[PDB]
Order: C-alpha cells, then structure tokens, then sequence
C-alpha cells in the first residue's frame, strides 16, 4: 500500500503518518525526519541542509529526490510506505511520475494558517525518535518528558513563528497546487484522492482515516 499525506506544514501529517504505520504496517518516509537525522550525523547533506531549514525554505529538488530515491532503494518496500513531506513541489511530483512510481491513496489535511500558527508554539518532540506532541492537544503524559524513554522534549529550531510564517508562505506558492495536482491523477484512475479535516481533535482524524482506508 503505497500513501502520500498532502497539508500545510503544522496540519498533523506526521502526528497521523505514526499511527499508519503502527497499525497497517508500512514504513514511514519522512524528508523532515531524514533531513532532521543527517544534522544529527553531520553529514554532508545535513550541513547544506541545516541552513536552508532555520530560513523555511524548501530545499532543492535534486537533493531532495536523491535522498527520497535512496531511502525507497532499501529492503521492505515491496509491501509499499508512506511518504510524509514528499512530493513537496510539483517537480518532485513529475519525477515521481516519470520514474512510473504511482500511489493508491493520496490524503489531504485542510488546516486553515490562523490554526497553524496557534498549534506550533505547543509543538514538542522526542528528539531521538521523532515522536511529536502537542502541550494541550496532543500532549505527553508527563509534562516535557517523551512517553517512551522520559527524556526530555525540546522544540525545533525552525518553530520560531516568522521562520514558521514562510513555510507557510512557501507552502502556499511550492506546495499547494499539489492539491490540484493529484486530484486530476486520481480523477484519471491512477490513485485513490480523500481530504479531511485536521482541525478536528486527534481522535476524530485517526478516526475518519479509518473510516477512509478501512
Ligand atoms: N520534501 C521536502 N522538500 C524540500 N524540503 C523539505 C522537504 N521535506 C522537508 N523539507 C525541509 O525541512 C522542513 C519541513 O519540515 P517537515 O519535517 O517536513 O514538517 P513538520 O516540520 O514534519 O510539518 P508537517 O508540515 O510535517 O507538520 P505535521 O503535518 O506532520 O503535523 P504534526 O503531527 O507534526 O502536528 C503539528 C503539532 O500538531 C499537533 N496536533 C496534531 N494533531 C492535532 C490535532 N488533531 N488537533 C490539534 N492539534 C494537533 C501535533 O501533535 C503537534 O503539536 C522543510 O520545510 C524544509 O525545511
């Protein structure tokens, strides 16, 4: 099973991509979270990466799609995964399409920017693992300690609310025609297209995707 998550950076992609994982068994390929890991390794990549992220831009498409490239080229990919943060731009679309990669389900979380900016001031993460939290809407059980391993959580570099305004600028002008874009993909037969609202409270989401994927 192969999915796609479209949104407004700050919608709850990544909050929803675990919990698809967990329960039908495909592994999740976040660009965020790999982005996030090759700062944290130093390497090359996380080097002309990092600068790039604090500002809220996008990265190159190229370097991008290597990186994406790479990670599908492992083993158990056969049974399908999840991509969360990819496509991000329509190019990143097109070579998707021509390399003749295609997608059962594309899944929209509509989230208007007022909300947006609201959400990421309480956003939390468990460095480590990637896992995300909410202080009020999604939040650990024990305040500013990850649920799994009681470190500490730390907010994210880029979650300062200008650097937070241009990604949704970015968004906007890079991402949102992606909407459009796999909408007419899906109207062609080549995927499975379904918005929801990410407003909702997280149950409520976890829920209606259920009600979506079966
Ligand atoms: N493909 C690419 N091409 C080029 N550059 C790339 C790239 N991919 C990454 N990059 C680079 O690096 C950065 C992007 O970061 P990236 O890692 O891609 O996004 P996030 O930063 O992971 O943003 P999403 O935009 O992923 O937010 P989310 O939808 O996953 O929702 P979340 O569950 O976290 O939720 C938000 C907060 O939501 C709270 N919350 C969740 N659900 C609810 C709910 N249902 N109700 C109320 N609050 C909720 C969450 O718990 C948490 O508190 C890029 O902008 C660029 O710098």
């Amino acid at each position: 099973m192969r999915i796609i998550l479209l949104g407004a950076p700050g919608a709850g992609k990544g909050t929803q991509a675990q919990f698809i994982m967990e329960k039908y068994g495909i592994p999740q390929i976040s660009t965020g979270d790999m982005l996030r890991a090759a700062i944290k390794s130093g390497s090359e990549l996380g080097k002309q990466a990092k600068d790039i992220m604090d500002a809220g831009k996008l990265v190159t498409d190229e370097i991008i799609i290597a990186l994406v490239k790479e990670r599908i080229c492992q083993e158990d990919s056969r049974n399908g995964f999840l991509l969360d943060g990819f496509p991000r731009t329509i190019p990143q679309a097109d070579a998707m399409k021509e390399a003749g990669i295609n997608v059962d389900y594309v899944l929209e979380f509509d989230v208007p920017d007022e909300l947006i900016v609201d959400r990421i001031v309480g956003r939390r993460v468990h460095a480590p693992s990637g896992r995300v939290y909410h202080v009020k809407f999604n939040p650990p059980k024990v305040e500013g300690k990850d649920d799994v391993t009681g470190e500490e959580l730390t907010t994210r570099k880029d979650d300062q609310e200008e650097t937070v305004r241009k990604r949704l600028v970015e968004y906007h002008q890079m991402t949102a025609p992606l909407i459009g874009y796999y909408s007419k993909e899906a109207e062609a037969g080549n995927t499975k297209y379904a918005k929801v609202d990410g407003t909702k409270p997280v149950c409520e989401v976890r829920a209606d995707l259920e009600k979506i994927l079966g």
